């Protein structure tokens, strides 16, 4: 699974996934967290 309640929504929904999209990318901007997973 992927979604909670999009479902609920109808259009505006898609809005919210764009958003989510920013938020994943700056994460692999910023990899030096894998140095703490890490050894």
């Amino acid at each position: 699974g992927i979604h909670k309640q999009k479902e609920k929504s109808r259009l505006q929904g898609g809005v919210l996934v764009n958003e989510i999209l920013n938020h994943m990318k700056r994460a692999t901007q910023i990899p030096s967290y894998k140095k703490l997973i890490m050894y």
